[PDB]
């Protein structure tokens, strides 16, 4: 299991 | 742009 | 970009 | 099992 | 420094 | 109940 | 409850 | 120096 905090450009 | 944060069961 | 944090099983 | 604590380019 | 994620009962 | 996170310089 | 993370100079 | 990894019941 990995955990994600960040930003997309798009969705 | 989206910020976004969760979980990811594998890579 | 993301932050990523977690476990993996076996390289 | 391995730990991991950083950053990813991308999803 | 010390970053914090949670929640709390009232502001 | 209010969701919280960002940082704080010292305990 | 909050999850914290960071570092401190001494105990 | 310390690094801390965690939680706290109250802010
Ligand atoms: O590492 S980043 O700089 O890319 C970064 C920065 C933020 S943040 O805006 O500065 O805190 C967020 C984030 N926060 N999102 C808000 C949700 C509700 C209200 C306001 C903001 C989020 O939910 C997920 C990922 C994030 C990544
Ligand atoms: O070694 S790195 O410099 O690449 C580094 C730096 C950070 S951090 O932002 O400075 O603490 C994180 C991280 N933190 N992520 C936040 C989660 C919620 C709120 C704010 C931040 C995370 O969850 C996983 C990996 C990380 C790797
Ligand atoms: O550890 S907790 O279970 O207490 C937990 C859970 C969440 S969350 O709702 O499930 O992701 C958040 C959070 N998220 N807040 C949202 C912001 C914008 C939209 C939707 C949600 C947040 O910004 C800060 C702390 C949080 C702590
Ligand atoms: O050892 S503990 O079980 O007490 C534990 C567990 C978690 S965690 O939620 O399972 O990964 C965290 C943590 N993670 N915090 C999130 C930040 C952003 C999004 C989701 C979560 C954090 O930033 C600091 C300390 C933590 C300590």
């Amino acid at each position: 299991k990995v955990k994600v905090w960040g930003s997309i450009k798009r969705l």
